[PDB]
């Protein structure tokens, strides 16, 4: 049978084929997993924005504690400083009666 | 005799089976670096996300320390108008012991 030919080349065609369909069938497995790993690359990011405003809402409160605070510190040293002349005037008129 | 026109017919069959799969596998291929490309972006976007945050959270503690720091010369401000006035207060009593004898 000249059909050894013919047959032997049904055959590589056929084993072409299903190499053919075995690769596709592993590039569509790892694109499936690849678009997990791109899906969690952007979910996980997602999470981390969240973290971002809710840090980024501690800076806001901090510095409107700061100025609060930075104001009662002015308000406490001009108390000193003024309890400090009471002192200072005190002495100054004691010191003048002591002479006339 | 028999043509072989079911044979050749069977041929280009297979063919293009082949055809239709290679066509499959490459799109499938293709589209594998679409992903893997974007996988290559967030990773690297992730990473910067946590550099801009930890910066962020370096200025945060840079504002809980400045807070604390006013906390404490508040501290010494209050011991030093009160120990101040303390002295006015005695002052003030001596005076008047003075004044009554």
């Amino acid at each position: 049978a000249s059909m050894e030919a013919i047959k032997k080349k049904m055959q590589m065609l056929k084993l072409d084929k299903e190499n053919a369909i075995d690769r596709a069938e592993q590039a569509e497995a790892d694109k499936k997993q690849a678009e997990d790993r791109c899906k969690q690359l952007e979910e996980e990011q997602q999470g981390l924005q969240k973290k971002l405003k809710g840090t980024e809402d501690e800076v806001e409160k901090y510095s409107e504690s700061v100025k609060e605070a930075q104001e009662k510190l002015e308000q406490a040293e001009k108390k000193a400083t003024d309890a400090e002349a009471e002192v200072a005037s005190l002495n100054r008129r004691i010191q003048l009666v002591e002479e006339e």
